[PDB]
Protein backbone atom coordinates (compact mmCIF):
# COMPACT_ATOMS: atom_id res chain seq x y z
CA UNK A 1 0.00 0.00 0.00
CA UNK A 2 1.60 2.96 -0.95
CA UNK A 3 1.01 6.96 -0.69
CA UNK A 4 0.78 9.47 -2.95
CA UNK A 5 1.77 13.00 -3.31
CA UNK A 6 3.26 15.88 -5.47
CA UNK A 7 6.03 18.74 -4.19
CA UNK A 8 6.58 21.57 -6.34
CA UNK A 9 9.83 23.06 -7.71
CA UNK A 10 9.88 26.74 -8.67
CA UNK A 11 12.66 27.57 -11.22
CA UNK A 12 13.93 30.46 -8.60
CA UNK A 13 15.53 26.91 -7.09
CA UNK A 14 17.57 26.01 -10.26
CA UNK A 15 18.68 29.67 -10.10
CA UNK A 16 20.50 28.47 -6.64
CA UNK A 17 22.36 25.62 -8.19
CA UNK A 18 26.05 25.43 -6.42
CA UNK A 19 29.12 23.77 -8.28
CA UNK A 20 27.61 20.30 -6.16
CA UNK A 21 24.56 20.28 -8.31
CA UNK A 22 26.16 21.44 -11.47
CA UNK A 23 29.10 19.66 -11.71
CA UNK A 24 27.43 16.67 -10.74
CA UNK A 25 29.49 13.37 -13.00
CA UNK A 26 26.16 11.13 -13.36
CA UNK A 27 26.04 8.39 -16.19
CA UNK A 28 22.25 8.85 -16.60
CA UNK A 29 21.21 5.93 -18.71
CA UNK A 30 19.24 7.86 -21.85
CA UNK A 31 19.86 5.17 -24.81
CA UNK A 32 15.77 5.01 -24.44
CA UNK A 33 15.34 8.90 -23.74
CA UNK A 34 15.05 12.15 -24.95
CA UNK A 35 18.23 13.86 -25.34
CA UNK A 36 18.00 16.28 -22.13
CA UNK A 37 18.20 19.72 -21.59
CA UNK A 38 20.76 21.03 -18.79
CA UNK A 39 17.59 22.08 -16.27
CA UNK A 40 16.37 18.45 -17.56
CA UNK A 41 19.78 17.19 -16.12
CA UNK A 42 19.68 19.18 -12.92
CA UNK A 43 16.27 17.72 -12.11
CA UNK A 44 17.72 13.85 -12.91
CA UNK A 45 20.90 14.41 -10.91
CA UNK A 46 18.62 16.15 -7.83
CA UNK A 47 16.20 12.99 -8.02
CA UNK A 48 19.03 10.51 -8.92
CA UNK A 49 20.50 11.92 -5.13
CA UNK A 50 17.19 11.48 -3.40
CA UNK A 51 16.89 8.08 -4.55
CA UNK A 52 20.55 7.22 -3.85
CA UNK A 53 19.96 8.57 -0.13
CA UNK A 54 16.72 6.93 0.31
CA UNK A 55 18.34 3.37 -0.65
CA UNK A 56 19.99 3.60 2.18
CA UNK A 57 18.69 5.79 4.76
CA UNK A 58 17.33 4.66 8.47
CA UNK A 59 14.06 5.08 10.49
CA UNK A 60 10.70 5.07 9.25
CA UNK A 61 12.31 5.78 5.81
CA UNK A 62 13.76 2.63 5.45
CA UNK A 63 13.08 -0.67 3.58
CA UNK A 64 10.54 1.48 1.62
CA UNK A 65 9.19 1.69 -2.04
CA UNK A 66 9.50 4.88 -3.97
CA UNK A 67 8.92 5.77 -6.97
CA UNK A 68 9.44 9.30 -7.74
CA UNK A 69 8.67 11.23 -11.26
CA UNK A 70 9.55 15.05 -11.96
CA UNK A 71 7.68 16.50 -14.60
CA UNK A 72 7.26 20.36 -16.45
CA UNK A 73 4.56 22.39 -15.33
CA UNK A 74 1.58 22.19 -18.10
CA UNK A 75 0.56 25.89 -18.02
CA UNK A 76 3.82 27.68 -15.74
CA UNK A 77 7.51 27.91 -15.29
CA UNK A 78 8.88 25.57 -12.83
CA UNK A 79 8.28 21.37 -12.37
CA UNK A 80 6.76 19.12 -10.08
CA UNK A 81 7.70 16.10 -9.21
CA UNK A 82 4.66 12.98 -8.18
CA UNK A 83 5.55 11.45 -5.04
CA UNK A 84 4.61 7.46 -4.14
CA UNK A 85 6.48 6.39 -1.71
CA UNK A 86 4.68 3.43 1.22
CA UNK A 87 7.00 1.01 3.47
CA UNK A 88 7.56 -0.56 6.92
CA UNK A 89 6.79 2.70 9.22
CA UNK A 90 5.68 5.35 7.24
CA UNK A 91 1.86 6.06 8.14
CA UNK A 92 -0.50 8.97 7.59
CA UNK A 93 0.98 10.72 11.09
CA UNK A 94 4.80 11.17 9.88
CA UNK A 95 4.51 10.88 5.56
CA UNK A 96 4.83 14.76 4.95
CA UNK A 97 7.53 15.60 7.63
CA UNK A 98 9.40 12.20 6.25
CA UNK A 99 9.70 13.32 2.51
CA UNK A 100 10.47 16.90 3.30
CA UNK A 101 13.13 15.64 5.57
CA UNK A 102 14.35 13.44 3.22
CA UNK A 103 14.36 15.66 -0.15
CA UNK A 104 15.37 19.60 1.70
CA UNK A 105 18.53 17.78 2.82
CA UNK A 106 19.88 16.64 -0.31
CA UNK A 107 18.58 19.92 -2.03
CA UNK A 108 20.61 21.56 0.80
CA UNK A 109 24.04 20.15 -0.83
CA UNK A 110 23.17 21.66 -4.03
CA UNK A 111 21.83 25.17 -3.58
CA UNK A 112 23.25 28.37 -2.39
CA UNK A 113 20.24 29.88 -0.47
CA UNK A 114 17.79 28.68 2.32
CA UNK A 115 15.07 26.85 0.72
CA UNK A 116 12.16 24.80 1.72
CA UNK A 117 9.91 22.45 -0.11
CA UNK A 118 5.79 21.99 0.90
CA UNK A 119 4.63 18.41 0.59
CA UNK A 120 1.10 18.43 -0.45
CA UNK A 121 -0.80 14.55 -0.21
CA UNK A 122 -3.11 12.75 -1.95
CA UNK A 123 -6.61 13.61 -0.11
CA UNK A 124 -10.19 14.02 -0.13
CA UNK A 125 -12.21 17.62 0.90
CA UNK A 126 -7.87 11.26 4.28
CA UNK A 127 -4.72 10.43 2.47
CA UNK A 128 -5.01 8.64 -0.29
CA UNK A 129 -3.69 4.90 -0.63
CA UNK A 130 -3.99 4.00 -4.44
CA UNK A 131 -0.25 4.58 -5.02
CA UNK A 132 0.34 1.38 -6.97
CA UNK A 133 -2.24 2.39 -9.16
CA UNK A 134 -1.37 6.22 -9.08
CA UNK A 135 1.75 4.63 -10.77
CA UNK A 136 -0.14 2.33 -13.41
CA UNK A 137 -3.18 4.30 -14.71
CA UNK A 138 -0.89 7.34 -14.55
CA UNK A 139 2.17 8.13 -14.04
CA UNK A 140 3.68 5.57 -16.58
CA UNK A 141 1.62 6.11 -19.14
CA UNK A 142 3.20 9.56 -19.95
CA UNK A 143 5.73 10.08 -22.37
CA UNK A 144 8.93 12.40 -22.22
CA UNK A 145 9.40 15.13 -22.32
CA UNK A 146 6.26 15.16 -20.66
CA UNK A 147 7.91 12.94 -17.72
CA UNK A 148 10.81 14.59 -17.31
CA UNK A 149 12.86 11.90 -15.21
CA UNK A 150 11.67 8.74 -12.81
CA UNK A 151 13.97 7.07 -10.06
CA UNK A 152 12.26 3.70 -8.26
CA UNK A 153 13.41 0.87 -6.08
CA UNK A 154 10.34 -1.46 -7.29
CA UNK A 155 10.86 -4.53 -9.10
CA UNK A 156 9.18 -4.18 -12.23
CA UNK A 157 9.42 -0.75 -12.75
CA UNK A 158 13.67 -0.65 -12.00
CA UNK A 159 13.96 -0.29 -15.74
CA UNK A 160 10.35 0.27 -17.17
CA UNK A 161 10.32 3.74 -16.02
CA UNK A 162 13.03 5.89 -18.03
CA UNK A 163 12.40 3.85 -21.51
CA UNK A 164 10.74 5.93 -23.74
CA UNK A 165 9.77 3.24 -26.26
CA UNK A 166 8.12 1.23 -22.93
CA UNK A 167 5.82 4.47 -22.20
CA UNK A 168 5.54 5.20 -25.69
CA UNK A 169 3.51 1.89 -25.78
CA UNK A 170 0.82 2.14 -23.42
CA UNK A 171 0.04 5.48 -25.72
MG1 LIG B 1 1.59 15.87 -13.26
Amino acid sequence: ELFRGVLHISSNILDCANDNWWCSMLDLDTSDWEPLTHSNRLMAIYLSNVASRLDFTGGPLAGCLYFFQVECNKFEEGYHIHVVIGGPGLNARNLTVCVEGLFNNVLYHLVNESVKLKFLPGMTTKYFRDGEQFIENYLMKKIPLNVVWCVTNIDGYIDTCISASFRRGAC
